[PDB]
């Protein structure tokens, strides 16, 4: 039949850390005429801390066993960002600026 | 038949941390004429802390067992952002700016 | 038949933390003429802390067992953001600015 | 027949934390002419703390057992945001600004 | 037949926390001409604290058992936000601003 014996005695574990920084952040995006953001992240990330923990315990004798673990991701996304025209735009996201001028003079 | 014996005795565990930073944040986005944000994130992330914990305990003898674990994601999204035209726009998201001018003079 | 024996004795566990930062936040988005936000996040994230806890305990002998765990996500979303035209717009989200002017003078 | 024996004795567990930050928040969105927000998040997130707790206990012998756990999400949403035209707009969400002018002078 | 024996003795558990921040909040959205908010979140989130608690206890011998746990979500929503035109709009959500003017002068 068999046997699986695990003996754990007098275990002292400490200071198990898992850290991920600030992610997926969009900051300070000024547009003079327009801003177009298409924001579709797909997040399956894992930030895990395991300390003195086991996995799944399965006792399943007998033959013909089938174990399937599948993870399928399909991306067929269609993203279109269109702008026809832009003109005569003054954009000053800086500070302490003086005498910023834009001139469009047309004589048809 | 078999046996699965796990012995845990005198276990001292401490300070198990799981941290994720600020995520998926959109901040400070000024648009002179317009802002178009399409915000569709898909989040399946895991921030887990396991300390002295086991998995699932299954005692299922006999053959012919089928175990299927599937995770399917399909993306067929259609995102369109359109702007026809922009003109004669003054955008000052900065501070302390003086004499910012935009002129559009047309003589048809 | 088999046996699954788990012995836990004299376990001292402490300080199990799970933290996720501020997420999915949209802040400080000024639009000179318009703001169009389509906000459809899908959240299946897990922030879990397990300490001295087990999984599911199943005692199901006999063959021919089928275990199916499926998770299906389908995205066929259709998002359209349209603006026909923008003109003659002054946008000052900054502070302490002086003499910001926009002029559109047309002679047909 | 089998047996599943779990022995837990003299367990001292403490300080099990699960935290999620402020999420799904839209703040400070000024529009000069208009604001269009389509707000449809789908939230299935879990913030769980387990301490000395077990799962489901099932004693179901016999063969031919079928266990199906399915979670299906389908998205066929159709979101349209339309603006025909915008013009002659002054937007000052900043503070302490002086002499902000917008002029549209047409001679047909 | 089998047996499932769980022995819990002298368990001291404390300080099990589950926290979720402020969510789904829309704050400070001024519109110069109009604000259109379509607010349809779907919330199935769980903020749970389990301490010394078990799951469901089922004693159901015999074969041919079928256990189906299904969760189906279908989204076919149709959201339309339309504005025909906007013009000659002064919007000052900031404070302490002086001499904010908008002029539309037409001679047909």
């Amino acid at each position: 039949g068999g046997k699986v014996q695990i003996i754990n005695k007098k275990l002292d574990l400490s200071n198990v850390q898992s850290k991920c920084g600030s992610k997926d952040n969009i900051k300070h995006v000024p547009g003079g005429g327009s801003v177009q953001i298409v924001y579709k992240p797909v997040d399956l990330s894992k930030v895990t801390s395991k300390c003195g923990s086991l996995g799944n315990i399965h006792h399943k004798p007998g033959g013909g066993q089938v174990e399937v673990k599948s993870e399928k991701l399909d991306f067929k996304d269609r993203v279109q960002s269109k702008i026809g025209s832009l003109d005569n735009i003054t954009h000053v996201p800086g500070g302490g600026n003086k005498k910023i001028e834009t001139h469009k003079l047309t004589f048809r």
